[PDB]
């Protein structure tokens, strides 16, 4: 029967069971719910992966990491999702099934818990996870482990709007991944949790879809890296690049956006606006320098007490942007253009403070009372110093100059797990005069950034797992970690350029946490 | 009493995959159909169809959203319409069911009545109830395909005596007969999913013609003018057209190696692709995309990078649209430079547009004609795979417009640029892909602060809006004000005045 | 657990009163299961989530003997039993997830989470019984006709879990997948028609020729080799030589392998010049008309060179003959073929009278020996069929591998040299012979790519596959310039329709 499959190396089936008393579902709740609904009898008699659903033991793993975790209600099951943006409540419990079939060279153990509501998740140790309802359960184990999951609570039904808690399920690594595997292979044990509800689950109220915030599902745009823009300056996309970052600091303040669509930092909508000025300008005198008393981007007087670093689209990184100067006049309709220069590490760089210097190529020829609007083009370098040497794009300007500090920065950004790196999105920055470092690289394409934004989907994890695909093949090029402070990393060590085929999208394949193992991209 | 039962999903069950339920609630509550409003004015004449739908998950909101989930379908409904006449109106409206592959083109209303029909006076209080049954020759019907089912039609059987537009709703709610037949995953790859249009306020967005933010909406006739931009032509589901293409910041821009021009500041520039691929004249596109769409004078910034030692080089320049030497459909471009030196042959080359300029001795406000189409292919002929010119066709109605101001440069250039649709709203169509299950999307304007309509727009699924208005008129708007898609309609909406 | 989560499908009793007439299939068939054209795929450690591995619908080109019955019959209805094997043993991890995708919805994208909502299983990589799946033939009709090529169920084979194996040595473990299938006891044919006049069941072929017993369709010479190597410099675009697995001809491809580089029309002198300019007229002699859309006329060279031939010409009274030394130079201004005029270099400015027909026999190319060795025939160049005045229109598509590891496979053959050094390569993507082929059996096309093996016949043995795609070109796996060393009996054999996802082993 398991003569050469097998072949008995590996436990089959778990004895352990979880002392939960059984548990009413939506039966309780007929009296006062507004409806007795029906959820169709193929979604209850059918397992489907959970979003979610995916996590891993790998020998980067400690003990002690949740490596799975989910609160029960709908948001367990695909079909249970959408179905829930047309429902205002629910009840009952879920069947979730979990695949272990690690390989026989493989040892392990993982505990499933079932922690009761309004009890904190946020400290568990192993022991303490022990103490309540529990499993133990071999990494090795062939068939997969059934969980019921049932839906204490002390009301009779869940609002989908609200936050009351429900039971949470627990997977946390117990005994460290170890192998005897003769080869230097990893053995890496890939995980499936696949959910359906019980016969006593029921949705509660129907109601206009999609209008119910905590219902919304995340996406990612199907737009290709060449399709998309940068997000720290109006440029196209080029290639993707991933390299250490122990040296300098990652911080910066244009596109900085959360997976469930808060802004950060710098952060606005318009592509176009990225590195752009407008207000009122006044010569200095003597010179060919004038200064901006800067307006809105929409052309209103600009508010320094807003809880931001500086006007949203001021530039993000020290160094010299050439552009051109606008204006015109209200009255008769002249217009002027004249090439000009900001430099961000100057001492009058003070967008905070509401001014800015550029360097133009006149000294009349500039209204004092006219709108003039800085339109960027690239950037310079002073030919004289170091090749490569003046656009520092990691590097944060001083928004208020001299005068006091940075403030509400967005925060930085690093690799957390072993053998990580930052995944960017890689522009390449016109150069006008000089021998500048044209990198530019960005946490997030701006699309994203607009994508987020609109569809202020709940993050159902700290972490999204996507995979990029090649279309034409069908092959899936590297699996990445989207992070919901609104960054990219993926499992590779030293900098490498992506070679990446010119069709390829992103795909969203599951929720994952800050523990997942990617699998190694790298040559 | 006029049809026989029909029978739903049950017969399927021998050849489809599953045995289904839908929820029962959804049959209990009669609920506005996603196609569901419908007008009738003085303008209408009897014989025009003023309404009509096919049999399908589209006629249910709630329907929608399950059929998402499904992969087939089949059973009738109970459809129930609401007229909003008064006792000053009158005339009668028929709506008739015709049965799958009837033609109705050319219908009388003589003829409607001899459907399955009820005729109803249009000063009525009281909401009609219509059966509609899923008559068909097989077992069920499959959400990917345009097989045809039962078609619900709306007319004027008698003219209509009353500015008083009627306003008109069409609601539904399944039979017990109806059913979904196969779970699936609802993909994206379906295109069922339902047409919406972005959130984004007009401030927030940017115009599709030159990378510009958008900063007010705009009304006014075009009988001077044609109306034929080739940049922000875009389908309701995501067909692009003209020289439209998907990056805000590469409109009016140009990318290749460069050649001076012997005894001038002159430039040619040999196009190479958006990508920097090799460009191919021989695409069925009116010229490369991103090219611009109007005759003027854009100013920008000519850059340039040697490589091997990043040696950088940036100089004013300045394209003149409806030059002879214009001819990017052909390859070619022509700029003027500040040097007749600095540009390298060898390297690649990046326009980088800013603004346009007029010539100053000339009337004011002349230079840049945004309704004028260059020539693509200078002299050597005329332009081709153009995207079609646009007009109101509605009476009393005029396009409306997402108008941004160019930067001037230098002169007094007409700095007006009105695009048919945001650079977003282009963004939002490709890659949702929402088939439209109509020739016209309307629109309304809303204020999110109280809930108010503000004004309603025909979006036409060739990819351009008009309005209810006549005279040019800058429209006043909540600056956080957005548009939302709240129904499929034909051709003979009535829109509400507005101004 | 091994249970597809699907209801019973009713085959063709259901369409009993309907039907014409009550048939039966020959019980072997029943009762034997039989591999599936293209029924093998392969899981190897470089395999993530996602990966479609193999995908078919359901119908009789999954069985050969249900594929010859259908040639003689009006229709079918029901389902198959299919039998995968898996080739694991008990130190490997994995799981294979098998889905059933039903009618009309689209593959294209899925992602694992998503698959898993079809009815499914989950199958382990250690698994040593066959696994048994139900093919159920969900449908919206009662049968089923050939000519009508309804939509049905598709099987998906989907990696869900990475394999976890070790390797010995540098051979890298994988383990090999067969897929099985024979009808379900409610299959059943419907209705007896003469065996072979329905258009959609006849079979694609590939002729037995040799490589040297065919010719190529680039230029009238015999083929040499067999040449595959990297395109990516370059643009492959031929104009000859360009037919669809279904027998569509395009470019500027025509049948007769003799007239694949000749000219025929009236002839006029240009004055004070050895040149002349011919009035082009049809091939088959007829009126030229330039409005077809076509590239130009059937035959007209491909690439930019200069062709030496001989010029012929008959006056029809007399009966005279003459024939003079000619050349060709397609890169010219002067040759503008689309628009109906070409020019020749003769040996002569004298002999050659007008009103006569006249035929260009092509011989070879020529260099001019003062310039760059090898540089004069570029035979990746189309030229400009209407000279300056316009563009190249309506060309035969351009032609590149899409999957790594692959390139193209040519068809070489040598060109004759008269003069100079030129560049004696010319590759052509299908042998004329192939083209006439396609174009007479007019197989449809089951997929986008036709897999081929090329077998020694001496030995038995197979030295390579490769996928012909629908489009008429031959892609291989290999990587870099490489003449191929074949045994002078060797000939092409198909194998079996495949999907885009097949992945075929490196030479
Ligand atoms: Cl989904
Ligand atoms: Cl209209």
């Amino acid at each position: 029967p398991s003569d050469g499959s097998t072949a008995n190396l590996v436990p089959e089936v778990n004895n352990e069971v979880m002392a939960l008393e059984p548990v009413v579902g939506a039966a309780i709740a007929a009296p006062v719910a507004g409806q007795q609904n029906v959820i169709d009898p193929w979604i209850r008699n059918n397992f489907v992966q959970a979003p979610g659903g995916e996590f891993t033991v790998s020998p980067r793993n400690a003990p002690g990491e949740i490596l799975w975790s989910a609160p029960l209600g709908p948001d367990l099951n695909p079909y249970l999702s959408h179905l829930a943006r047309m429902y205002n409540g629910y009840a009952g419990g879920f069947e979730v099934q979990v695949i272990l079939a690690g390989n026989a060279f493989t040892a392990g153990k993982i505990i499933f818990a079932a922690v009761p509501p309004n009890f904190p998740t946020e400290g568990l140790s192993p022991s303490q996870v022990t103490m309540f309802p529990h499993i133990i359960v071999d990494v090795r184990q062939l068939e997969p482990v059934l969980i019921p999951l049932p839906d204490v609570r002390n009301n009779f039904y869940h609002y989908n709007q609200s936050n009351d808690p429900t039971i949470k399920l627990i997977a946390m690594l117990y005994t460290p991944l170890r192998a005897n595997n003769a080869g230097d292979d990893v053995f890496t044990v890939s995980c499936r949790v696949l959910t359906r509800p019980s016969p006593d689950f029921d949705f509660i109220f129907l109601v206009p879809p999609t209008v119910e915030s905590r219902t919304k599902p995340f996406t990612v745009p199907i737009l290709t890296v060449e399709e998309m823009t940068n997000s720290r300056f109006p440029i196209p996309l080029e290639k993707l690049f991933t390299g250490p970052s122990g040296a300098f600091v990652v911080q910066p303040q244009n596109g900085r956006c959360t997976t469930d669509g808060v802004l950060l930092g710098t952060t606005q909508l318009s592509p176009v606006n990225i590195c752009t000025f407008r207000g009122d300008v006044t010569h200095i005198a003597g010179t060919h320098d004038y200064t901006m008393n800067l307006a809105s981007q929409n052309w209103n007087n600009y508010d320094p007490t807003e809880e931001i670093p500086a006007p949203l689209g001021t530039p993000d990184f020290v160094g010299k942007i050439q552009g051109v100067l606008t204006q015109t006049t209200r009255g008769d309709g002249s217009t002027r253009g004249h090439k000009a220069t900001v430099s961000t590490g100057s001492v009058h760089f003070t967008p905070k403070l509401g001014s800015v210097q550029f360097t133009t190529d006149t000294n009349n020829d500039l209204e004092t009372g006219q709108n003039t609007k800085f339109t960027p083009v690239g950037v310079v370098q002073d030919g004289n110093s170091a090749h490569q040497n003046e656009p520092q794009q990691w590097v944060l300007p001083n928004y208020s100059g001299r005068t006091g500090h940075n403030v509400h920065l967005a925060p930085a950004v690093a690799p957390t797990f072993p053998g990580e790196q930052l995944l960017f999105f890689r522009s390449t920055m016109p150069g006008c005069s000089g021998y500048p470092n044209m990198n530019l690289d960005c946490l997030l394409p701006q699309e994203w950034v607009l994508h987020f934004y609109q569809e202020a989907a709940p993050a159902q994890s700290d972490v999204a797992l996507l995979r990029f695909v090649n279309p034409d093949t069908g092959r899936v090029l590297f699996e990445c970690k989207l992070h919901k402070s609104g960054y990219v990393t993926v499992a590779h060590t030293g900098p490498h350029d992506l070679v990446i085929p010119p069709n390829g999208y992103f795909r969203f394949d599951s929720w994952v946490n800050q523990f997942y193992t990617l699998a190694p991209m790298g040559n």
